[PDB]
């Protein structure tokens, strides 16, 4: 049984009875030999795994997961080459460059990075947007890849500048409504922009506010061109991969590693390809030879960085979002510590290295990790094997793609779209949950599909940070009252035999009191109060003016009268003398001693109060600022002069010593209102009535 | 003295020992006799104070007012004319045509609407991008006029679209620390943009980011062009207009109605450029006969539409939180309920009607409404009376500003800029108070003067919003312990004798938590608890598959071992199995019941736990979404699994019952887990262990 037998405490006789107990420089600069062996083995992290490298257990299942995952980079490089309007080449040099850099600063085990298609889609419109702002067959693509590899230098060096400042934990912005909302609407600009491929049209870039329907309108517009012999095609590939998909997401018993339909599909359209000329017998948009070998480097040019600065942001952004949210997963798993900070310069240096040797940018993506791990990826030399099936793709078979159907590529990436075309049947699952992130998940996915996907990123954090402001609006303020005659004080609308004692108030606002509630908290208090305090000290100093007058006119003198009825002489206060009917009230010049409750003399009419303390629990508040801390002074101050003891329950000890730096107890408004909980409060006020 | 004697309570045995007690389209379509004539006396207000109306004793202090408003208002009208590039006359129909209107649809009583120097300076900006974005000397300044009325219109259409939708509560996004950051920065631009008729230069219109530099480049380039006679009379004028201001701030005894320097400077300045020729004589800038009558109305023009949509928005934003702080002031006196949603109505049909007859957009003002309430203004008939010199000063009286050097306007413009920028002196005021408003300060003042007055202000409400964020990012979470053997439960590291019972810990999160701070959340709880929960259910499943192993090789049967060694075959778990580590542990297929935590049989090794509870004190936080839910729900089903029971104290009422909406209470977490306070569940955990 719950029995209490302490006294009454008041965060003053309880600080008293119960003792209490350059800045970080000087631990941040200080040149150790045990500290640098720290910062350098975190920073160049292969020198921490390869040394502790269990071989004779794990090198066989690197090497069978790295050809498994760099057939699967091979195929997805000059697919995400596309949605850039490059050449399928540079996509290769996408898959290699970071899979090499990151192997050596990176901290995870289980992705494997290249290019992934949200980020491609999205240099694939910042590179339009520089050639669309840049003043002046083979010269066109010259400047989109000479304008892709700088857009991805950019990047990279926004990556590597968050990772040098160690802002790693800038992911927490990036809620999972706002991340299922515009991963959808990614996954509908990619459907989209594959049209082109699949029917085999001619579309100008659109670089502009919404450009979804821009793309829409090029392409329907001409459905009369469209290519049979691609079209068929993509349909006959786009339905046994969905199937055996489907085979291979069932099915799984005596199934291991399971049946590769992309690979085997690829392997099929390309033989049928150069077996009946399909280029000839019909006239199909094949992917042609490659350059055997890789390009010399470039200058990253100078004036494609102030058109592109905006976008490039956005792509740092989304390639830490993405690369942080698949690798925290395989994190979460084998128990490994994965550190923010060093992936951002990992990705920073693959991305810098990638776009100085003409690829572009690019992090982890979901199915190629999925790949990796699931067929016993156990290190990061799995991404050095499959970087090695790049780079012997590249160098020596790069003809055994050239009759490559380039309508089933388009085929094989849209197959994939069903992991992220799911999440349109959250809503109804998210309607009934919060109604707050479902319009997170609403106003982001139409902000993605209207305004773009470099500003409805911007548009939709910007909406998610008003969200929270739109929580704590309008809280739920209440009054509370006692139950069952203990410390037990509940709302005062749900019980039935609850009691409140006499002229007690008490009052509860459960949110953290801030400029956007600190109206709402003060017209919710006056309702729930039943006056103005303001105004009956108006009205007191008016009727107090009024008796002094009497008394100067030698009438009055407890207080009695000469005359039974005076003239009712209103003396309304003109402008710049009205202040002072808002001044505390003071009767030592008087010999009687008057409480404004029970009667006055002649025609002096003044409202009565039944109050004499109300208590405030804030308990729930988190914080206040300088517009609450304002507003809660000016607040108190006329329920003060107004003759209402005030009491502030519920608050722990750094609340008060915040609420010391505020400006906030002066004489009138001393530091003797905290209590401890309402009980002690009530007590309190009933030990000092009577 | 503090007694209780109450039974332990746990959220479910008290909700049924206390029993407890179309949706909005049939209150708000009740088509009432009793509701039209609310609503149409609160639409049209004027039919509810003019028969109200105290003539005698308001009627002559209204009229004083009025003429003592309407100079102020005839002097500001055209020089607020200048800081847009139109001619002068078009400043005195922006004093006139609101204040008609504002008549019949407003509801405060002391404010008198007209131009005022922040919204005519973002307007001059406005129409300066229209001119510079349109396709194709008196030529140049008719577009001007025809673009700043257009711009005026749909300022004023947007102004009465949010009256209309009710949204008249978004001033409260505006926080007095924002709105102190970029007053002074306003105050900066309207000094920067009032040097070029000081001086009496040509500067080109600049619209553009940073436009604050150019201005004074375009200024400071051609200082060897200064007209003398012109400087030297906004240098004489200045320097009287401050020492007489500062005489009438201070010597406030015997002294009524104080003596308005600007109109005897104006009157005297107008003399001397009239009587000794200073057009001819030197060659000033003077202000040209006016036309004297109206100009017939304009139909707005639908190109300047679409390329200054974004800046009306601003300055109706501006138009309208200035105009509530104004009002708000003298509301707050006088006791009188303002109406928000008025507002709105009334200021976008006085810049509509402004904007069709040529005028320019424009609010009240705080220096005209402190002269209005100053001088004995008791109702708006003040403004018709100020409107009327106004008409009486475009009709007739139009050749006496004709001698008007043109920089004495320009002085008297800058002569009450100290009210605007005495408010740099208090960011020490809030350095030592928050150091978040600070913050907000600081980025207001850099981002109004960097990015503009359009761009500035959203920049500055964005980061305001991202200032909440930053607040509950790292939250102070600590663990609790009981103080003096009572219901106590305070801060462990503050307090000498506190006692924390036997494997039970009280954890504390201070703050609301959602998607930012909740992995933050988890990592302070395991590193307060000392242990990852997750690490050792693995650890047990592994040495329970390693036990029933040994017991299918007919070793083990409590728990008597065969040999005194076995080998250390640590059968580690590949990938799509390793996930089997993390479900939950049955042993109802063993005869003995280990505990995991004396001692385990041959080379079984397991990490220890002294836990055997938690409770979490969840007063404070105030509310939860998705991602916290989903946290949350992971958290526990560790800690339970593990076997550690978990107890959530503090919640009140709604809390459960938006709870239960989640998802949240399944057959493992149930919900009588929830109990009232900290004592009740450290009482329940004690009688339930012995
Ligand atoms: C939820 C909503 C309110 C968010 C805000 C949506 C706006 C950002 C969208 C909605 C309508 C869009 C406009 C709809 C149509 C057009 C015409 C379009 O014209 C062309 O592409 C050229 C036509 C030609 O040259 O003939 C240019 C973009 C624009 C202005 C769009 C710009 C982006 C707008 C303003
Ligand atoms: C906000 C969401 C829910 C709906 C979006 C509706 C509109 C904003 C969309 C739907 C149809 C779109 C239009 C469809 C086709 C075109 C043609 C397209 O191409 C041209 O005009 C090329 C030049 C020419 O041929 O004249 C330019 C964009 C435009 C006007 C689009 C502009 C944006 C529109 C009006
Ligand atoms: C803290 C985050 C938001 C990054 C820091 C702010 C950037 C958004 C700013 C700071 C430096 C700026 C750059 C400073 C100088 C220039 C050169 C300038 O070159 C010109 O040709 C000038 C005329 C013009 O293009 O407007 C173009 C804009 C640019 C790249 C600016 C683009 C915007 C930048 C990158
Ligand atoms: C968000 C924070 C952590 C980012 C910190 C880094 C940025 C402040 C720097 C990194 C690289 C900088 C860029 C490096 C080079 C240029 C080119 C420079 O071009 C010129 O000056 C034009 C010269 C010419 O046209 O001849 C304009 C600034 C810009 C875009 C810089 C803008 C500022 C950037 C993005
Ligand atoms: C606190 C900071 C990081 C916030 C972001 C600041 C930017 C929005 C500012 C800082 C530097 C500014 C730039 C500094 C200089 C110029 C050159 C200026 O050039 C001209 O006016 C034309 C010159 C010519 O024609 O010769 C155009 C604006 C611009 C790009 C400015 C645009 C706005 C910028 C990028
Ligand atoms: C961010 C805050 C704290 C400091 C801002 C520093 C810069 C962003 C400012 C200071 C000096 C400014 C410059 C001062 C003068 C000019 C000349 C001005 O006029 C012309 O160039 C006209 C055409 C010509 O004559 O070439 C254009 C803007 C510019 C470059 C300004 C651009 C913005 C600058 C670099
Ligand atoms: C909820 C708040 C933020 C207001 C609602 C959204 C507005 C910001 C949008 C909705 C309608 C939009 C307009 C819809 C159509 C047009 C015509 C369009 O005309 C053109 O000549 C098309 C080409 C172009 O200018 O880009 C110019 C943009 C404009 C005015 C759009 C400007 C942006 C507007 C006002
Ligand atoms: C924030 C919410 C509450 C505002 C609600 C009102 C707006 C949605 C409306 C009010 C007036 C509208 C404007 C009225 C007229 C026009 C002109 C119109 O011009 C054309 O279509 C061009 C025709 C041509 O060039 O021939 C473009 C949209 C626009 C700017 C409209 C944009 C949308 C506005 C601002
Ligand atoms: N598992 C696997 O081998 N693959 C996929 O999952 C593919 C996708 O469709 C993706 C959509 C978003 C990321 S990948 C894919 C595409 C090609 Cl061209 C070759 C192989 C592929
Ligand atoms: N009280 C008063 O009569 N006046 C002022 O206070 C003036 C200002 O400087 C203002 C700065 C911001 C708003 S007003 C002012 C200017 C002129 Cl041209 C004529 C009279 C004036």
């Amino acid at each position: 049984q719950y029995i209490v037998a302490r006294p009454v405490y008041s965060t003053n006789a309880f600080e008293e009875n119960h003792k209490k107990t350059l800045d970080h420089l000087k631990v941040c600069c200080s040149c150790s030999p045990q500290k640098a062996k720290r910062i350098v083995l975190s920073l160049f992290p292969i020198a921490s795994w390869l040394p502790a490298y269990r071989l004779k257990e794990w090198l066989l299942s690197d090497i069978v997961s790295g050809i498994s995952t760099g057939i699967v980079a091979v195929l997805q490089g000059l697919a995400f080459a596309l949605l850039v309007d490059i050449p399928p080449v540079y996509g290769l040099y996408a898959s290699f460059f970071p899979a090499i850099i990151y192997l050596f600063f990176g901290t995870s085990r289980h992705i494997s990075v290249g290019p992934f298609p949200i980020l491609s889609m999205m240099v694939g419109l910042a590179v339009s947007g520089a050639v669309s702002k840049a003043v002046p067959l083979l010269d066109d693509e010259r400047v989109r890849v000479a304008a892709a590899a700088s857009v991805t230098v950019l990047s990279g060096i926004i990556q590597l500048a968050f990772g040098i400042l160690r802002i790693g934990f800038v992911v927490i912005y990036l809620s999972e409504s706002l991340i299922s909302g515009f991963t959808t609407a990614a996954a509908v600009h990619v459907l989209v922009s594959q049209l082109k491929f699949i029917f085999q049209l001619t579309v100008p870039s659109h670089t502009d506010p919404v450009s979804i329907f821009k793309v829409l309108y090029s392409v329907f517009s001409q459905i009369e061109k469209t290519n049979i012999a691609d079209l068929v095609t993509a349909l006959i590939v786009l339905l046994v991969v969905s199937i055996v998909k489907e085979i291979n997401q069932r099915f799984k018993d005596k199934l291991p590693v399971p049946i590769p339909i992309e690979f085997i599909m690829t392997v099929i359209a390309a033989g049928v390809s150069y077996g009946c000329d399909f280029k000839n017998r019909f006239k199909v948009a094949v992917v042609g030879d490659m350059n055997p070998g890789f390009q010399p480097p470039i200058t990253p040019d100078v004036e494609t960085f102030q058109n592109t600065v905006g976008d490039c942001f956005g792509i740092a952004m989304v390639a830490f979002a993405v690369a942080f949210s698949v690798a925290s997963v395989y994190s979460l798993k084998y128990d490994y510590p994965l550190d923010g900070n060093q992936e951002l310069i990992a990705l920073g240096l693959g991305n810098i290295v990638c776009g100085v040797f003409r690829g572009f940018a690019g992090s982890t993506a979901l199915s190629r990790s999925a790949v990796q791990e699931s067929t016993g990826g156990k290190t990061q030399i799995a991404g050095l094997i499959g970087a090695i099936i790049v780079l012997i793709v590249v160098l020596a078979i790069g003809f055994l793609l050239a009759p490559l159907q380039k309508s089933v590529l388009a085929a094989l990436a849209l197959g994939n779209l069903k992991g992220m075309l799911m999440q349109f049947a959250e809503i109804g699952r998210l309607w009934r949950k919060d109604k707050y992130d479902c319009l997170i998940w609403i106003m982001t996915f139409i902000f993605t599909i209207v305004l773009g996907l470099g500003l409805g990123l911007a548009a939709s954090v910007a909406f998610q940070l008003l969200t929270i402001v739109f929580r704590t609006q309008f809280p739920k303020c209440s009054t509370l009252a006692n139950i069952g005659r203990t410390n037990i004080y509940k709302n005062k609308k749900d019980y039935y035999d609850m009691y409140e004692p006499e002229g007690v108030k008490i009052f509860r606002c459960p949110s953290p009191i801030y400029f956007a509630n600190i109206g709402f908290f003060r017209r919710k208090l006056i309702d729930a109060v039943g006056f103005s305090p303001l105004r009956i000290l108006r009205k007191r100093n008016k009727a107090l003016r009024k008796i002094r007058k009497l008394q100067k006119q030698g009438l009055l003198q407890g207080f009695i009268c000469t005359v039974d009825t005076i003239k009712d002489s209103d003396e309304e206060l003109d402008n710049n003398q009205i202040e002072v009917l808002d001044q505390p009230i003071n009767t030592t010049d008087l010999p009687f001693h008057i409480d404004w409750n029970d009667d006055l003399p002649l025609n002096i009419e003044v409202p009565k109060i039944s109050l004499h303390s109300l208590i405030l629990d804030f308990s729930a508040v988190s914080f206040l600022d300088v517009s609450s801390v304002r507003g809660l002074k000016s607040i108190l101050q006329e329920f003060i002069r107004i003759k209402v003891d005030v009491y502030i329950v519920g608050t722990d000890d750094d609340f008060i010593e915040k609420l010391n730096r505020y400006e906030f107890f002066d004489g009138e408004v001393k530091s003797s209102i905290f209590f401890l909980t309402i009980h002690d409060a009530v007590l309190h006020i009933l030990m000092k009535k009577d």
